[PDB]
């Protein structure tokens, strides 16, 4: 005689709150699906403006965007507003009757003060880093002042390859804002010893040495890629790709924020309109006016080489990357783009722009050996064409593609049963249930 209590995922309530930007929303969202696939109740909290895009099982809550229409004023208003409204949501659910009360807030690692919201409301806090281990450690070392950041400089950090100046995360691009952006990334570590779960969207084999190094300081859980293994304009892009030859398309995307200069846009244009390959070039709506005048939701071309090109304002990038028609990825090397390509086996042309893109480029070409970085800071048509020849028209290109298929298989192994990422995510979920 007596009573039994069962803690299952279905009675455990996970809150998620990403920073409102696609390279932060996207990997959170994938992780919420995986967690829901594991039976938990998952509520994704998101700003009202991102709510729409996102809105197109997983619970969805909206909060006020909390930001009048510079980087700094926007951020302090944001910090202030979302601190209040997320704290309010947590309390809403603690009294609710439908859902279970929340056990843990997963928050983007660029909002470390959300650990205080979570703890200060008596729930666990899980920090999701949306960048690899190797660049995150650089931010930590800059935070610590572990080293000094007519001569060139090379930095030697434990468990990392030598880093040239150009290999460091690029903050100076932001000029008077470099201090804010740099602060934002280093402050990911202000309370690292206090975070209940430290999650990294990466997989162990990709960053063995530095991941183990961070594991001996912090019980970090590498859990990526969060995206599934084998979006606006899906049907359009797949139709066009379905009708191209295999291994014939150069996929070109510079992410969701970066915006190249008129001159740089022209360098790329001339390289792609004269190359021996088809091309699918994402050019965001707001960026379209920076195109060469010689060229609206999409545009179809016959290139001067007699090939075919499609300019479009947004695509399902993951599905493009996994289409047999894609030869290579010309990318700005944001970490989501880099990891999606890794998990798809697509070799890469690296045109890094700022923050962690420069360091990702370093690793893509020199550590993982799955792509080439362009040399500058304007990048000339001729330099783009050299890199296309390297990656798509050369025996080197062929080894690069082999390298990428090896990393893709390792990536699929990591998130499959008994994979290192599958283990870590199961460690997250199982301990969530513990008394
Ligand atoms: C600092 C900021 C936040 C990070 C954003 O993107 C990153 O996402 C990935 C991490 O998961 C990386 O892999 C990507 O390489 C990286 O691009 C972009 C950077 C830089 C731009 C600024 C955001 C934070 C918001 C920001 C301040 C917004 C803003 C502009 C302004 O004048 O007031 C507000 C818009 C972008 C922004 O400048
Ligand atoms: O046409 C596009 C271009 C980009 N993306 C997605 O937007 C994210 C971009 O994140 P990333 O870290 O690569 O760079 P950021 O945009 O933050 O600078 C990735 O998940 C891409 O797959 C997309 O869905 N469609």
């Amino acid at each position: 005689m007596g009573t039994i209590e069962i803690s299952s995922p279905s009675k455990t309530h996970i809150l998620a709150f990403p920073f409102p930007e696609k390279g932060h929303i996207n990997p959170m969202l994938h992780l919420c699906n995986r967690l829901a696939s594991k039976g938990f109740r998952v509520t994704l909290i998101t700003t009202i403006s991102t709510y729409k895009d996102v809105k197109n099982l997983i619970n969805l809550e909206s909060i006020p965007d909390g930001t009048d229409k510079g980087m700094n004023g926007y951020f302090n208003q944001f910090k202030n507003s979302v601190t209040e409204s997320v704290a309010g949501i947590i309390e809403e659910y603690k009294l609710g009757h439908d859902f279970p009360p929340p056990k843990v807030l997963i928050y983007d690692s660029t909002m470390p003060w959300m650990l205080d919201v979570a703890h200060g409301h008596g729930i666990l806090g899980a920090s999701l880093f949306t960048q690899p281990c190797c660049v995150s450690v650089v931010y930590y070392h800059m935070l610590q002042g572990t080293i000094d950041f007519s001569s060139s400089k090379v930095l030697l950090l434990p468990c990392l390859p030598p880093l040239e100046d150009r290999d460091l995360p690029e903050f100076d691009y932001f000029k008077e804002d470099s201090g804010f952006v740099s602060n934002l990334l280093l402050n990911q570590f202000l309370n690292i010893d206090k975070i209940d779960y430290v999650l990294f969207n990466t997989f162990e084999m990709l960053e063995s040495e530095i991941a183990n190094w961070m594991s001996n300081k912090w019980k970090i859980l590498t859990i990526g890629p969060t995206a599934p293994t084998a979006e606006t304009n899906t049907e359009v892009c797949m139709k066009w790709l379905d009708e191209r030859e295999p291994n014939s398309v150069i996929y070109v995307s510079f992410g969701s924020i970066a915006s190249l200069t008129e001159q740089q846009m022209e360098e790329i244009s001339q390289a792609l309109f004269t190359t021996n390959f088809n091309f699918l070039w994402v050019v965001r709506e707001e960026e379209r006016t920076k195109l060469p005048n010689c060229l609206p939701s999409s545009e179809s071309f016959t290139t001067a080489a007699g090939k075919l090109g499609l300019i479009i304002n947004w695509c399902p990038q993951l599905d493009v990357l996994r289409h047999e028609s894609v030869a290579c990825f010309m990318t700005h090397c944001g970490w989501n783009s880099t990891l999606e390509a890794i998990s798809s086996g697509v070799p890469m042309i690296c045109v890094p722009q700022w923050v962690d893109q420069t360091t990702n480029a370093k690793f893509i070409q020199d550590v993982w050996k799955i792509g080439v970085r362009v040399n500058n800071g304007l990048v000339k048509k001729e330099e783009i064409e050299r890199c296309i020849k390297e990656v798509c028209e050369s025996e080197k290109g062929k080894e690069l593609k082999r390298n990428a298929m090896k990393w893709k298989d390792l990536s699929k192994e990591a998130v499959s049963e008994g994979g290192s990422s599958d283990t870590n995510l199961e460690y997250f979920a199982s301990t969530l249930l513990f008394y």
